[PDB]
């Protein structure tokens, strides 16, 4: 299958400060929510607890090495491989992060979806560093500001062959 990644960052690099995202844009949510829609998920346990909920129309999967680890409306994997057992016949899969998410599955990464927030937090997790060379853009598009999106941000997204 197609395995995708889903990021919002800083212009350093940043994609959050607490355990949760350095930055409030509903409209970013939007265009992540259209995207992933009637797709599976894939999310590191942390990055669930940052949204507290599961996201209606895709197959919410939290990956979490506690065997215990349950929270109805999700799947759970403990595993890349146990992730890909139950995508077994998936299309695409959307890698919605946390970093330590990303660099699982960074080997088998086919293309990104990459917001860049024109701006400076100073936040303490980041989107690991990616292949010079290879990847060829496919996408660019502006973002929307306003009270309540107040940034200046651009999605992007890249593909390799
Ligand atoms: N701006 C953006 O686009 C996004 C921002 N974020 C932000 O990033 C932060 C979260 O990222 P990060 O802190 O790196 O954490 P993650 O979201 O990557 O979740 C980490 C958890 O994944 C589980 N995990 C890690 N490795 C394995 C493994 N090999 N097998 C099974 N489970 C594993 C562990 O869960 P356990 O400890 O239960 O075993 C670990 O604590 C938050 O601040 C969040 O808001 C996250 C996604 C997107
Ligand atoms: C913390 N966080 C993770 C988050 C935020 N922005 C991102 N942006 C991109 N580009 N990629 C991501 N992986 C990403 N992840 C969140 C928090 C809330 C919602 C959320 O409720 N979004 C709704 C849409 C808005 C809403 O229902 O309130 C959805 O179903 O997608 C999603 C992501």
């Amino acid at each position: 299958m197609i395995v995708s990644f889903m990021v919002a960052m800083d212009e350093n690099r940043v994609i959050g400060k607490d355990n949760n995202l350095p930055w409030r844009l509903p409209s970013e949510l939007q265009y992540v929510k259209k995207t992933t829609m009637g797709h599976p998920l894939i999310m590191g346990r942390k990055n669930y607890e940052a949204i507290g909920r599961p996201l209606p129309g895709r197959r919410n999967i939290i990956v979490t090495r506690n065997e215990g680890y349950h929270v109805e409306g999700c799947e759970v994997a403990h595993s890349v491989e146990e992730v890909f057992e139950l995508c077994k016949n998936e299309e695409e899969i959307f890698i919605f992060g946390g970093a330590q998410i990303y660099d699982l599955f960074l080997p088998y990464v086919d293309k990104l979806y990459i917001t860049k927030i024109h701006h400076a937090f100073e936040g303490d997790t980041f989107f690991p560093e990616m292949d010079m060379t290879n990847w060829k853009e496919v996408f660019v598009e502006k973002g929307l500001t306003d009270e309540k999106n107040p940034y200046t941000y651009y999605y992007h997204v890249y593909e390799k062959q």
